[PDB]
């Protein structure tokens, strides 16, 4: 198909060629069809304060900056890619977009067969002072077979990636970091997650809400949780992801939100009414992943109503490194917790050297399968079992192709591997 170009100094009166690039994604959205590519030149794109939203949702509550409403076809996606012929990353700066009384969604995704790669979204605002959120990416029912790759949602007040529906959305090698809402509810960070998987009742079913995966992603210094799968009505998988330093104001140890690395289930604990729940309680999965120094918890079942899979993970100094708490089943009021049931907790590794941290809590080993974990064994894991525990390694720049940096952080030594055989994410 065609290749279009956009540039911070382009013009939406241009034809969108390399010599005469467009200025905005609004114009790109007007012209693209299945098979087309937009190369997005590096530099900062400041979205103007007065740019009209491409759409709104939820009876006008949301101002949606860019509506990703067109679809590609299988084998003919529409692609929105950082220009691979020019060094540097495109940066969308959303700091001037402050519509009164509205939540912000920067990329509202209703289309299918889309491919977005290689750019950043910074400065996304919250202006509403009550309990609220904004999102950099919000993906909904009917948005299928999309790929979001090497994207970075950071230094803003918005959730990075937020899934309410859709099927076969792959969120690959993305970072969400330094996200903190300094406005709403007195501004104590509030309720900002890096990545949220919340496939709703409207979006259930094979090929409608299934197949969504977070892979190779990092979440750090988000005010609330790195990854959060509450209220998720089909299984979501978190694979080869790192989640660290969540629950703190960015760059500090000042208390912010809940501070979980991976909140991997749940339907809430409301006292007043029963939550809606899926007819099949999904087996979410967290595999080959790393939790480090989240404020309160590492890998958390978050009051799930059934089993989840925690396989081949590593936790270091993340509060309750593993917490398997489930909500009592059947669903009842008052809401109470039990030691986790039906879980698969296998091949995990845990180090505790931090004040207040613990290996594993709230698991029922008579009702869950808990085997070959370091915390099950006789030998305590210690600092010298690791090649490195230098945390700045986790913040190293990604490889040029977007893959996670090579690190020794959390990697067992050759001798320690013999004593903890088959355990941990590396
Ligand atoms: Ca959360």
């Amino acid at each position: 198909g065609k290749t279009y170009y956009m540039d911070p100094e382009g013009s939406d009166s241009n034809p969108g060629t390399s010599d005469k690039p467009f200025a905005t994604l609004v114009k790109v959205q007007e012209v693209v069809v299945a098979g087309d590519v937009v190369y997005i030149n590096p530099g900062t794109y400041v979205v103007p304060a007065n740019q009209v939203p491409m759409t709104t949702t939820n009876s006008g509550l949301y101002h949606c900056v860019f509506h990703m409403n067109k679809s590609g076809e299988a084998g003919k996606p529409i692609s929105y890619l950082a220009n691979p012929n020019k060094q540097g990353r495109p940066i969308f700066d959303l700091s001037q977009v402050k519509p009164k009384d509205q939540r912000i969604t920067v990329f509202y995704v209703t289309g299918s067969n889309l491919y977005l790669k290689g750019f950043d979204v910074i400065g996304t605002q919250v202006t509403i002072t009550g309990h609220t959120q904004s999102e950099c990416f919000r993906i909904v029912k009917g948005a299928n077979n999309n790929k979001f790759e090497d994207l970075r949602t950071h230094d803003g007040m918005a959730i990075g990636f937020y899934l309410l529906g859709g099927s076969n959305n792959h969120i690959l090698n993305c970072d969400a970091y330094n996200n903190y809402d300094s406005v709403s509810e007195g501004g104590k960070g509030g309720n900002v997650d890096g990545f949220g998987g919340h496939i709703n009742s409207s979006s259930v079913g094979e090929g409608k809400g299934t197949g969504n995966v977070f892979e190779g992603c990092r979440a750090w210094y988000n005010s609330d949780d790195g990854f959060d799968l509450i209220n998720c009505f089909e299984a979501v998988k978190i694979i080869n992801c790192w989640s660290f330093l969540n629950g703190y104001k960015p760059g500090t140890k000042e208390v912010a939100g809940d501070g979980t690395g991976f909140k991997a289930g749940g339907y809430g604990m409301a006292a007043d009414k029963l939550p809606a729940i899926p007819s099949v309680i999904p087996q979410h999965e967290v595999r080959n992943s790393l939790a480090y120094y989240n404020r309160l918890r590492g890998f958390y079942a978050n009051h799930h109503l059934g089993g989840i899979i925690f396989e081949s993970n590593t936790a270091v100094n993340s509060g309750e490194n593993y917490n398997m708490t489930n909500r009592e089943s059947p669903l009842a009021l008052p809401p109470t917790d039990v030691n986790g049931y039906d879980h698969m907790v296998k091949n995990n590794l845990s180090l505790v050297t931090r004040s207040g941290s613990k290996h594993i809590v709230m698991v029922n080993r008579a009702k869950s399968e808990v085997s070959n974990n370091s915390f099950d064994g006789s030998e305590e894991v210690i600092e010298t079992d690791f090649i490195s525990l230098e945390e700045a390694e986790l913040m190293r720049d990604r490889k040029p192709n977007g893959d996670l940096p090579d690190v020794n952080f959390g990697k067992l030594t050759t001798d320690a591997e013999l004593r903890f055989w088959g355990m941990g994410c590396f």
